[PDB]
């Protein structure tokens, strides 16, 4: 069970909202877990959107969806990237994101 | 902290849905922590039933309630395993699953 | 790097008992704090329990003072004053199950 990536950065939008990225890549044997987890402080009227870091990007890309459904305690969010520009989509306004995570294992 | 077990594996129901399953067991001290994560892409209308590892059930037995309470990010489900067939009940249908992980703690 | 990883059982004044495991992670410039939390235990209103001195200052802490945590059939937030930890929660729970709730920072 190795470790393969982990990272982190922190992203912001024009209107001062911040959120904290991570991105973990674990080998289990034949799996791979790949896990982006989230954390913010602030609330969100809309949708998230702000420039992330190549390897972020490529990261967020590999999903079989192409996009990272993920719960945090007050809605759900939708993560996506774009021309290397993340969007966090959430189904209701937020006061508050607080952390969430979301993952997928392939073999 | 150190890692006892740590294994992975895809079920897949006679409808087509497919889930991947990782077991994890933590020691930390005078602690144990075991951690089922679950995955999948699919949507479910009804309950998962597939067959299980004997390694996958040993596991999924082992809790205090003999079941595992999970949060996906659309609704909630119950893990169990009987005579080596896993089942996972689900609150309401679920037009993706998605990920999610249910953990106990025990001395 | 995980530069601390603890774990306590708590238990209030009505026999409910709670499990929680606290880890901090060192990632380049960022630091991971998590809160882990298990209940086999329904509850009906908050748990508050003394934490160990280690559990509290690692609780105190967080940018927010208090932990938001998601459990499979309702929220709460874990607080702690002078070593008693206080989980309130949005609705009555049948059974708590677990969650946990973290922050990342630089």
């Amino acid at each position: 069970s190795k470790t393969s990536l982990d990272i982190a950065e922190e992203l912001q939008n024009d209107k001062g909202v911040s959120f904290a990225f991570q991105a973990r890549e674990e080998e289990l044997g034949a799996f791979t877990k790949r896990t982006l987890f989230a954390y913010s402080g602030d609330g969100l009227t809309g949708p998230f959107k702000a420039p992330a870091s190549a390897e972020l990007s490529s990261f967020l890309t590999a999903h079989p969806k192409g996009r990272w459904l993920i719960a945090f305690p007050l809605g759900t969010g939708i993560v996506s990237v774009d021309e290397g520009i993340l969007t966090l989509e959430i189904s209701r306004s937020l006061p508050e994101v607080g952390s969430g995570s979301s993952f997928y294992l392939t073999e």
